[PDB]
């Protein structure tokens, strides 16, 4: 009797999980939102630093119209050799936003020390990944690296048809802060990952003004073997590849139908992408440069540190911009982190979404969600950048995790506007000149020097209707 091989793996809830995190996947949690949970692991934020030098020369006539495409083709080449490391070394990758993402090694407290020893020796092999590579011939493409390890705190927010969710914590603001203390080729670890590490096995230099330190080496000692000291490791990872599955990525690709599963997993992913999945898009409709406006809106919490405070509100917050955002066919694209305040990165005008008057309903959205989220308990400041031009959109990773996302210097303005200027909602001079609304709707903004962006143009206060 014959025994045929192969199973099948190309089901639509596999094509699914490819956009989540394993900490979803297999998550089966409570229905209540917010949802919100505990746990100890490593966090690595990975961030491509040459990437930008590309993306605007990209949208130069050199690419022939065809700069989505070879813009996504090369990012995922180098991006998708990142999640490979991140993923046979145990990491489940969170979250990916342009060129950078956001990993994680979920594991108990007494299993934090070795598990950081793992995450050094993958951080290192992403490194050597780069040594002598180039984007173009002139130009480097290197990587920095910061490492967090602690207590972290998710949080699933959302309505009966969309979901999203965060980490948030001390360790999660700890990876932003050693992330951009990396300079190219470093691996930054935060003050706990240091104070939690093995230091027998790792040469550290300190970091100027800082408790933060720089991996110099990872020295093992003589009877050290890596190859039996990861396998002692697996044992802590639930989700490893192994046995039959030892030669998948994920655990994940293994997935079979289930009707409620799917029904969950569907909540967290655009339903463009969906359409993608279900083989009624063309797979390549959603790679573009396309004119969008951004809506960036940062909240921070009056209690910057209070989870179980920040949960409800920004569950709050959610249902009012959803509700918003869906009268003038906006889009949540991410929500993450930053300076431990929630920010939504909003975007008008996806593809099939894009409805004329752009501008002044990105306008009239920023500040409904403004005044709105102003009044929410527990909301500290409200801060909302809007920037409008051509930006990269595309599915960005590997073929088994991969995130539909935007790239480009208005999706980096919009976030330096809600950071620079709190408090108020901003446009740029695209935004503000193409509204045709009156001039006295906005106030001409102190030009302020933002790190990453060179000359933003003119910037904007949407003051709004009245005086008051
Ligand atoms: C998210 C995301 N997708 N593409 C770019 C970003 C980003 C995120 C934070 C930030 F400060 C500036 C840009
Ligand atoms: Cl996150």
């Amino acid at each position: 009797m014959n025994t045929p091989k192969e199973e099948f793996q190309d089901w639509p809830i596999v094509r699914i999980a490819a956009h989540l995190p394993d900490l979803i996947v297999y998550g089966h949690f409570s229905p209540e939102r917010p949802f919100m949970d505990y746990f100890d692991g490593v966090l690595m934020f990975v961030d491509i630093s040459g990437f930008t030098a590309m993306t605007e020369k990209f949208s130069s006539a050199m690419y022939m119209d065809r700069g989505a495409e070879q813009l996504v083709e090369i990012l995922n080449y180098h991006i998708s050799a990142i999640v490979e490391k991140v993923l046979i070394f145990g990491g489940d990758i969170l979250k990916f936003a342009g060129d950078a993402l956001l990993a994680l090694w979920r594991v108990e407290r007494k299993q934090l020390k070795n598990i950081i020893t793992v995450v050094i020796k993958c951080s290192l092999e992403i490194h050597g990944l780069f040594e002598t590579q180039e984007w173009e011939e002139g130009l480097d493409i290197r990587v920095k690296i910061g490492l967090a390890a602690g207590h972290i705190s998710m949080l699933v927010f959302g309505d009966e048809t969309h979901s999203h969710f965060l980490v948030i914590g001390q360790a999660v603001d700890d990876v932003r802060l050693a992330q951009n203390m990396a300079q190219m080729n470093d691996v930054i670890l935060s003050p706990n990952c240091w104070q939690l590490c093995d230091r027998s096995m790792i040469e550290i230099e300190s970091v100027p003004d800082q408790r933060a330190v720089k991996v110099n080496f990872l020295k093992p000692p003589p009877n050290f073997n890596f190859d039996e000291f990861f396998t002692k490791c697996t044992t802590f990872m639930h989700y490893y590849p192994s046995g039959e599955h030892k030669n998948l990525l994920r655990l994940a690709c293994t997935l079979k139908p289930d009707p409620e599963l799917e029904m969950s997993l569907q909540k967290y992913v655009m339903e463009s992408i969906l359409k993608q999945i279900d083989n009624k898009q063309l797979q390549g409709y959603l790679s573009e440069l396309r004119p969008v406006t951004i809506v960036f809106v940062n909240l921070m919490f009056e209690d910057q540190d209070k989870a179980e405070e920040i949960g409800p509100a920004i569950q709050d917050a959610y249902m009012h911009i959803t509700s918003v955002l869906k009268i003038f066919q906006g889009q949540i694209n991410k929500v993450f982190m930053f300076d431990k305040g929630c920010s939504f990165l909003c975007v008008f005008g996806f593809p099939g979404e894009k409805v004329p008057d752009e501008l002044t309903h990105a306008l009239e959205c920023a500040m409904d969600i403004f005044d709105f989220c102003s009044q929410v308990h527990k909301i500290q400041t409200v801060s909302i950048g809007v920037a409008s031009g051509i930006v990269f959109c595309g599915i960005v990773g590997h073929t088994v995790r991969h995130e539909y996302t935007v790239i480009g210097q208005k999706v980096n303005l919009a976030a330096r506007m809600m950071m620079y200027y709190p408090g108020i909602v901003t446009c740029d001079s695209v935004t503000y000149n193409g509204s045709n609304l009156p001039a006295y709707f906005f106030k001409e903004l102190p030009k302020k020097v933002m790190k990453g962006v060179a000359d933003s143009g003119p910037l904007y206060q949407y003051w709004g209707r009245t005086e008051k």
